[PDB]
């Protein structure tokens, strides 16, 4: 048999699927996962015949968070101010867009990841919530829903699920059990179908504008020409 | 009709878009004319509160393609006007957008510019020029994250999908869902209800918070105390 | 016209004006913003709760001590208008609303960091009517608590939105019966003063501070909690 490969790579066409696949540890990522998830994503990004990426979990779950089993050991989350956020691709700035594919729970560094993301398909049972948050947590969340439903989660810690997560804009889709994956890749697929530099140059300039005035930020979208 | 009339009704005008060959799709002219009438609305101290609309059914498809590389091409500078006309103006006093029919690409950036949509049970909106590839740059990226949050944003920015009356009214794009054919009657009674209003009051609580955003909270809060001075 | 009351580490703090329908007057002010000076400098208070007695929860700045030696203090320095509104607790505080919640009151409930109401209380912009300013952070904060589409709805029209309405956009975090808030949000507030709280307070901290900052700026302070 082969090694464990906790990270898998799958291409078709101008789509890559990431796959966090670490069934006994219900997909956490310790330190050799969260490096091989930010080499993934730097492969990505710089292929130009890549468009669009999915992150997802195997196994049935998407990722319970950082690995707790792996503190104090070789394996354990690196955790710098530099370089590489402690999951792995959370603090990244991509060039090209990535969809999460949320079956199971996506939990703690795993919701983080999934808000990473710029979009979540996510199955009808699955679960996401808080459960410090240093993987980008406390800044996407209040973007990403508003205040007031983030800092509900972010006290609490409660789950919400899929019904919820849709209601309130966390989940941009819901798909039946077992379909995140196969939902996301088809969503990935349109997207690469479009005009790419408009799409780009677009959501670019979305994501640029935060924490910008009107006047900044109409600027800088007026640069995508 | 001149692509662009303006009709008042007391301290309520109306502008409304009629181009019904072009579907209501704004060319150098109609933005031209959209930013004139803004202009003069913004200066018009019997004027209160604003109405875009358009005529035929519809609202606005966005840029006129079929005008590019003509006399009439959008207008497209990174000072003054907007492509669309009125995209970048900052008004002192509101308006309200009135959609029926469609307002999709640079069509929809015009309803984000405004403080607040009413919807026609039949109106769709979206970001159709992802489908052409033709750039949001009226605002529309800045805008929308804004409005409705990141997340929603980014599914209706990437996808370019359609969003119905009901989809828009649930994620709070549009403000007013009313029966089909009374977008502009609905609006035009909102207007007139925001008109009876005390004037200054509002017009500084709106100022404060349209300048708020990008501003750490110590900055806004101090921005909006100024309002004791209005 | 406020009262303290602790349960552990819960610190309820009382709005009780009942002629004036909890309208916050300048004393009044003056002990909102104590109160919670008190609460956020005691280590042994984890969670606070702000609500009103009387069957309301606060109807805006008292109009009618304009003019007068109890009026509403008004200056660019200090507490802000209707008291705490100003403050940056290091502490959450959870608004428990019944009947009204309006004007400078809606502010007030919009300064706390969770929303638990009453299925038949109110919130609005009422001052619209009135032509009273919001100086109290209204303007600042619905665009971020709800988003910019329908906080200038609310904003412009000054409309009443009851408890339902509250709860689908995001305003009302819970809605509970009739003569609950109080209470639920005295389970919620326990409920989160189990939690570990170096790590709670450090999130809701970095959740606050990164309004108005680039991704960059906001990430590197969110890093600063480990
Ligand atoms: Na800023």
């Amino acid at each position: 048999s082969m090694v464990s490969e906790p990270v898998r790579i799958e291409r078709n066409g101008p789509v890559t699927t990431v796959i966090i696949d670490r069934p006994e540890a219900r997909n956490a990522v310790n330190g050799p996962t969260a490096a091989a998830l930010f080499a993934a994503f730097e492969e990505f990004d710089a292929d130009d015949t890549a468009s669009v990426a999915v992150l997802t979990g195997a196994n049935g779950t998407f990722c319970a968070g950082a690995d707790l089993k792996a503190f104090g050991t070789p394996e354990a989350n690196q955790v710098h101010r530099e370089g590489p956020g402690p999951m792995g691709p959370s603090r990244m700035d991509l060039s090209k867009p990535v969809i999460a594919a949320i079956s199971g729970y996506a939990v703690a560094g795993g919701l983080e990841l999934a808000l990473w993301c710029d979009l979540r398909v996510v199955d009808e049972d699955a679960t996401m919530g808080v459960f410090p948050l240093i993987d980008g947590g406390t800044v996407r969340l209040p973007r990403l829903i508003g205040h007031s439903r983030a800092m509900d989660l972010i006290l609490t810690g409660r789950a919400v699920d899929a019904a919820e997560a849709y209601a309130i804009g966390l989940a941009n889709r819901v798909v039946p059990t077992g379909q995140a994956r196969q939902a996301a890749e088809e969503l990935a697929a349109d997207l690469a179908r479009l005009p790419q530099q408009c799409m780009r140059a677009d959501r670019l300039s979305a994501l640029h504008q935060w924490g910008e005035s009107e006047n900044a930020a109409m600027d800088f979208e007026f640069a995508s020409i």
